[PDB]
């Protein structure tokens, strides 16, 4: 179903262009029943999603604690032997999200399960040996689902002079035998902060097909220099956020002094990384990625049951950056800061722009007003208009030919405006 497409910087969904739109679902499978499951599944279906990121060895005592149908996952915790029981709702689920149109970004196994670090709850089963035979167990179980996209990891940094890359890619192994071929499966890696991402430790393996990233949690950091550092390796390869800062999420992880993040935090990680070179954007919610409930142990404050923060204006903003990106053409779009003068502004008041042949979008992130460098797209003359990403409005500006000098219509914080330039022609 999906494949990596032939420029080698976006992905496909039989063939035609596929936009990532991805909602962060990580205990879905850990914490919500067939009722609960449906329900979050038909609302972010609604709202234009088109991924759902979820661990199948959850990260809230995964193997311990069972499912809302009192299964646990791992029969007596070994990996080479899991409990058909609670599979059988990860069936039912992967099933839902296909009805709705919805590809399921699927986690063999959160981090802790191979690395416990100080804070994971594990316990460590996994080794070179059981995570290829539960990566085979998986892809064997899962070989005909079209609606799979294969995310190894899960916020565990590979530890230095240990096994833990060869147990990654042994999982990856077993996972391509299990599906029959690196063809049948498309694969990455989910990682902890870093440079240069996952492609830190995988970039040249075969079975990587896409590099993720996890840029945040914090504010005004230069986060198009991580997709940029990707997107400029020799070994051309699809590069995506897969977890920005959360919408309702402790801003660097210290709500004391710095409180709590918001809807512009979530806008600004999603246009920044997409106008620097990724080929979709990961949403997360503090609140959904845990399924924050009353009956259930919580983690870093959220502050709305999950049903309710479905509903946050961050979420609801997502889709205005699909048919942002959708309207355009897809596969010619290319990351090109020399389309502005200010080409290397602060992260707070980021000029970051993207372009094809025949378009330009310009993301403004504080509003602040910019000069255009004309020669770069096609055409005598350009059309110009501004695009709201809170609301998804546009509104024209002129028509000039093809340096200029362009002011978003409102300057200030959460004033952050894209400028649409488009070849007249």
């Amino acid at each position: 179903t999906y494949t990596v497409s032939e420029n080698k910087r976006f992905l496909l969904k039989d063939g035609k262009p596929f936009f990532w739109l991805g909602d962060t679902a990580w205990e879905l499978f850990h914490r919500l029943d067939r009722e609960d499951a449906d329900y979050y599944l038909k609302k972010r279906a609604a709202q234009k999603y088109t991924v759902i990121q979820a661990v199948a060895l959850a990260e809230f005592d995964g193997l311990n604690v069972p499912n809302p149908y009192g299964d646990k996952p791992l029969l007596n915790n070994d990996p080479t032997t899991p409990n058909d029981a609670y599979f059988k709702h990860v069936d039912f689920i992967i099933d839902k999200a296909a009805e709705y149109g919805l590809t399921i970004g699927f986690l063999p196994t959160w981090g802790d399960k191979l690395n416990k670090s100080t804070w994971g709850k594990g316990p460590e089963v996994f080794n070179t040996n059981n995570a290829r035979i539960y990566g085979k167990w998986l892809a064997n179980r899962y070989k005909n689902k079209k609606n799979i996209i294969w995310i190894l990891g899960g916020d565990r940094t590979p530890r230095p002079n240990s096994d833990d890359v060869k147990v990654w890619r042994a999982m990856a192994a077993g996972i391509v035998e299990g599906v029959g071929g690196n063809d049948k499966a498309l694969i990455t890696f989910h990682p902890q902060p870093n440079k240069e991402g996952a492609s830190q430790w995988f970039h040249a393996d075969e079975w990587f097909d896409f590099n993720m990233f996890q840029n945040g949690h914090c504010r005004d950091t230069p986060i198009y220099d991580n997709i940029k550092g990707s997107y400029d390796r020799a070994l051309v390869k699809p590069v995506i956020d897969g977890e920005p800062i959360y919408e309702d999420h402790p801003v660097c992880f210290n709500a004391t002094d710095l409180g709590i993040s918001n809807a512009y935090d979530v806008r600004k990680y999603a246009y920044l990384n997409l106008f620097a070179g990724a080929f979709g954007h990961t949403y997360g919610c503090h609140d959904i990625w845990q399924m924050y409930s009353p009956f259930r142990e919580a983690v870093n404050g959220p502050n709305f049951y999950w049903q309710q923060a479905m509903e946050l204006p961050g979420a609801k903003q997502m889709q205005h950056a699909r048919k942002l990106i959708e309207s355009r053409p897809f596969l010619d779009r290319v990351p090109d800061q020399s389309l502005v003068v200010e080409n290397n502004s602060p992260a707070s008041e980021r000029i970051q722009a993207t372009r094809g042949k025949d378009y330009a979008f310009i993301y403004s992130a504080a509003g602040k007003s910019f000069t255009v460098n004309l020669g770069k797209i096609s055409g005598t003359q350009l059309n110009a208009y501004w695009f709201d990403p809170r609301n998804g409005k546009v509104e024209d500006i002129s028509k000039i030919d093809n340096t200029y000098k362009f002011t978003p219509p409102r300057s200030g914080y959460g004033q952050d405006w894209v400028l649409i330039l488009d070849d007249a022609s």
